[PDB]
This record gives C-alpha cells, sequence and structure tokens, in this order.
C-alpha cells in the first residue's frame, strides 16, 4: 500500500538528451533518429526578444550556426527546418538509443512526467498535470528550456510537451513535440497571462477513490447527489464541471470500492462545503487534483 | 522557478533490475558486476515466515533452485552467499551497464529517490525520506520487495536502501545493500510495529528557505528565537530537536535569502503555534519535512 506522486522511469528519455547551442544561447534538445528537436527561441537573439521573425532569424543561419553535442561527442548538423515553434536539426549520427516514441498533444488535466535537464544533463524527474489554463507547474532554471514531458505506455514513450519560457506567475508554458504552444501563449516578450485556473474535478475524485482503496474512508457520507446539483456546487468552488464522460471514466473505480460516482461526488461535495476539518486524506490537507483515474489504477 | 518533489534520473538503476525467483516467491534483484542483490526472505517458504531459519533455509538450495532473468534472458547462477538480511547470487554473466556505484547507510531525515519495480520492469519513480522511526512512506504493492532507493552524487550511484516488507501501520522497512535493516526490524512475522514518529525539523526549515526564494514570505516575521528556546517549543509538537550541525547546515540558504537560521526558526515557531491561516506554502497546507538543504540547493 501507500500513494505517491509517481513518475515514469525516465532511462529511454536521459538516452535521448543533448546540448544544442546557437550563438551565446544553450538549451537542451531532444534527440530521436536522426533528428534533434529543440525550442525555436535558441536563434532569437538577446536584443529580439519583443518581437522576433523566427522566418528571417532561420534563413540567415547555416548549419554551422547549430552546435549539437551528445555527452562529450558533436554531431554534425545537415540540414534545419522550422515546423511552428521548434527547431528540427538534421544529424550525421542516429541514436542509437532512440526507444520506441509517438508524439501526442495532450489534453488538459492529463498527466506526465518531466524531465529536467541542463546542457544535456538530467538534474531530476518530476510528475506534473497540464492545468486548464494549459500552464504546468514545473520546477525549470535557466538553461532548461527544451526539457520534456513524457507517458510511457508499455514500451513506447510518448512525448507532449517541450519547455519553453515562464509566466510572470511563475508558470511554466511550452509546446507539444510538433511546436505548437499548450494555450494561447506565444513565443515572444508580448503581454501573457495565464488564464483563471480551475480545479481538476475528475482527478480529486479519482483521488479520493484512491484514498479508500488504502483503507481510508472517513471523508464518505451517507448522501448522493445528481450530477448537475453536483456541478452547481462545484462550480462556486472553481471546479471544472463534472461531465458524464468523466462519470464513465470513474466506473473502474467505483467497482473497485463500490462507492458510485455520484456518491463520491457528493463526499466531494460536503468536503468543498465543510473543509477537512484538520484531517488528512492521503497525507495531504488539501484536495489533489494531479492524479488521474487511470494514474490512480496504474499504481494501486 | 517552481519547486517540486524531484527525484534523480533513475536510467542509471534502471539497467541493473532483474527478476528472482526461488521456490514459487518473485521479487526484484540487483545487478551489479557479477553480483545479483535481493531480500533474503526470497527461499522463506508460506506457513514458514514466523520463525524461519534463513541460515538451516539456505544450506538446504543449490545454485540450481534461483532463477534470475535479465530482461528476457536468464544468467546463470554460479554461487551464493547470505550477508545479514539479503542474498548474494554470484552469476556467469557480469551486467554491462553496471554504473559507478557505492552502497550507503543513510542516517534518518536523508532521502531518497526509489524505484519502484516488478518482475523486474521499473514501474515508476518516487522522492522518500528515512523517518526517524526508520520506516518510509512509500507506494509498493506485491512483487515489489527489492526494489532499490539510491541518490547520484555526480555520475555515481549510492545506493542506500533495499525494500523488504510493510508494516501493519501502511509504512515500509527494509535494508541497506549490505542487509541490515533500518530500525529494529526483522524479516520474520512478529509482531512489530512503527514507533512514534517525528517531524524532520531541518528539513520544514530548509523548505521554508525554498519559499523564500521562491517568493513565499507571508510566514516571516521580525522576531528571532535561541536554539534552545525553540528546541523547548518544538519538542512540543513532536519535531526533533535542532542542533548546532543542522544550524551550519542551513549555513548557505541563510545565506541565499539572508534570512538567519534562528529567524527562520522563530517563523517556524509561529506557523506551529498558529497554524497556516488558510494559507499555503509552495503550495502546501502542511510544513513539509522530506527535502533537505542539499535538496533545497540542488533545485534552486
Ligand atoms: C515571454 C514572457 C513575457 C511570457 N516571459 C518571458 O519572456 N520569460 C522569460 C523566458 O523564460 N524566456 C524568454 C524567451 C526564452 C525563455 C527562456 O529562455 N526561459 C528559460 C529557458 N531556458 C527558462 C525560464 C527561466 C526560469 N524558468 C524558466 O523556465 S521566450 C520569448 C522569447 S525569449 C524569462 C527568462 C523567464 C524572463
Ligand atoms: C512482519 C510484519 C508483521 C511486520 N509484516 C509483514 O509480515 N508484512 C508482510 C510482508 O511484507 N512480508 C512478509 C515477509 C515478506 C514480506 C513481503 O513479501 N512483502 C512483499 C514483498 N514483495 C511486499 C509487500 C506487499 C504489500 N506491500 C509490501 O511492501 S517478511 C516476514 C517473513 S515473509 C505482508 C505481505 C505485507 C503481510
Amino acid at each position: 500500500s501507500g500513494f505517491r506522486k509517481m513518475a515514469f522511469p525516465s532511462g529511454k528519455v536521459e538516452g535521448c538528451m543533448v546540448q544544442v547551442t546557437c550563438g551565446t544561447t544553450t538549451l537542451n534538445g531532444l534527440w530521436l533518429d536522426d533528428v534533434v528537436y529543440c525550442p525555436r527561441h535558441v536563434i532569437c537573439t538577446s536584443e529580439d526578444m519583443l518581437n522576433p521573425n523566427y522566418e528571417d532569424l532561420l534563413i540567415r543561419k547555416s548549419n554551422h550556426n547549430f552546435l549539437v553535442q551528445a555527452g562529450n561527442v558533436q554531431l554534425r548538423v545537415i540540414g534545419h527546418s522550422m515546423q511552428n515553434c521548434v527547431l528540427k536539426l538534421k544529424v550525421d549520427t542516429a541514436n542509437p538509443k532512440t526507444p520506441k516514441y509517438k508524439f501526442v498533444r495532450i489534453q488538459p488535466g492529463q498527466t506526465f512526467s518531466v524531465l529536467a535537464c541542463y546542457n544535456g544533463s538530467p538534474s531530476g524527474v518530476y510528475q506534473c498535470a497540464m492545468r486548464p489554463n494549459f500552464t504546468i507547474k514545473g520546477s525549470f532554471l535557466n538553461g532548461s528550456c527544451g526539457s520534456v514531458g513524457f507517458n510511457i505506455d508499455y514500451d513506447c514513450v510518448s512525448f507532449c510537451y517541450m519547455h519553453h519560457m515562464e509566466l510572470p506567475t511563475g508558470v511554466h508554458a511550452g509546446t507539444d513535440l510538433e511546436g505548437n504552444f499548450y494555450g494561447p501563449f506565444v513565443d515572444r516578450q508580448t503581454a501573457q497571462a495565464a488564464g483563471t485556473d480551475t480545479t481538476i474535478t475528475v482527478n480529486v475524485l479519482a483521488w479520493l477513490y484512491a484514498a479508500v482503496i488504502n483503507g481510508d474512508r472517513w471523508f464518505l457520507n451517507r448522501f448522493t447527489t445528481t450530477l448537475n446539483d453536483f456541478n452547481l456546487v462545484a462550480m462556486k468552488y472553481n471546479y471544472e464541471p463534472l461531465t458524464q464522460d468523466h462519470v464513465d471514466i470513474l466506473g473502474p473505480l467505483s467497482a473497485q470500492t463500490g462507492i458510485a460516482v455520484l456518491d463520491m461526488c457528493a463526499s466531494l461535495k460536503e468536503l468543498l462545503q465543510n473543509g477537512m476539518n484538520g484531517r488528512t486524506i492521503l497525507g495531504s490537507a488539501l484536495l489533489e487534483d494531479e492524479f488521474t483515474p487511470f494514474d490512480v489504477v496504474r499504481q494501486c
């Protein structure tokens, strides 16, 4: 038993991390087959961060303006291409450690693991959820751009995120592996802000089920509720409305505990309305929403 | 910026995980050079879990009674030995993926990363602290015994933990990589329980420094305190007494923020005496004690 903020094993991604340097800017890149992927702001000059034209910036570059290094081995760039907000650098050598992989664009509320790297070297791994406002509350310092987020299904790594920038609120914004930003964010120093965030309702319910699986039942009640009445209450606490799709997803967890989804919703409505009364659930004094129903099943 | 429960990258350990089966018991082993390490309860039979004699059980075994599988290939056991509470299975094949490594026994309050594996396959990774009562609040299911905990210095893996059993309170017990249990625990089914735990004071203070580094100052105050007066209060909340060794260790964090260690102690004293007043620190409604001063510096 026990329940932890658990991340995926990171070895399949560690073997793909490289250092990418252009001009005076160094960040990380992802080396799959014979292509190194990295944020396109690597070619942004330190004087052109307000409104750079990346199409112009890149056409003015040659292959010898990109230095890629795998460990202590320099890779030779043999061509280059831009795809939305990321660069693709073709190299002489295919990465022999390339795992089976996919590029996946994820919905808000889904989780992934982040492999935090600096100068091509992994420093740590942690679990994130894509917030409803399309930001992530990550942990990134200078030189961390190009670090990636991912999931592993069986033996295939599904890359879903690459880090680009930190917002004024202390949260992080980035793209999928095809260069498309999550949310309304752009890679230039204009006025940008995270939208109003919301709490991921289906994840809180999944996590309450995890607590029941681990023998922790104090927060349940004899009551039930309709889905519509629950949503009327949940919205007052800035929770995502609960959909029938979410109810169906929680099905296997309901079956494991014997607690109908709407009964667990009534339990959450009581927790929201009254608080935890000084108690904790799975060691937390607040309602945790970074565990999906799939995370709960996989760990339990 | 940002601050996460960050674990070490796990690739160096993943390449060392194997499956060990003896009789009808399957668990994990750690394969370094030509030796596979695993809990000695792997030879404990059903219905002999109350008072097994492991010296007597092992002498009744041959090398061919141990099956070790790396990936999908068998290793040949060519010798065996017991060292305290773990078995060493010498095999014909040396692991080409053996990292630089140490075996380290750690003090309570220190943190390490846990690579949870089943049937030789890594499933996830998370961060733990050795609790003062020598248990860990981990996440382990059936078949997880033999999973290991570790730190990475530079490129060298310091293995500090191997999982053996779960206590009736829901917490876990195990050994160093030489088979010596942390705390007063034995691998036999007699009445054992976790002792009264305490909160790791020096880690809470380190984590409060991390909050200041990342912009949370609401919990600070203009007050200060003596070390003896602080310990008089902290003990009333089931906290570890703070030593001068701890104060010295917090030095670099005091220097980075400009907040004297004893000033931060006065801040923690206020937090213990009044609560958080509905606010959070680094996203937590609880005082977190699973970050050492070394972890705070690494992540900041
Ligand atoms: C745009 C907006 C106003 C929303 N904010 C910002 O401009 N923020 C900057 C930012 O992050 N930038 C700027 C660009 C590159 C990228 C970057 O290199 N950020 C570091 C990477 N490497 C990693 C940052 C630092 C800590 N945490 C992170 O993750 S993106 C635009 C064109 S240059 C700050 C450096 C945080 C001020
Ligand atoms: C002694 C004490 C009363 C304190 N507790 C226990 O007897 N606990 C058991 C225990 O863990 N045992 C039994 C032995 C081996 C070991 C084990 O096989 N533990 C699994 C391994 N693999 C992994 C367990 C499963 C759940 N979570 C874990 O981590 S140790 C004694 C001689 S056989 C339970 C199975 C949890 C009942």
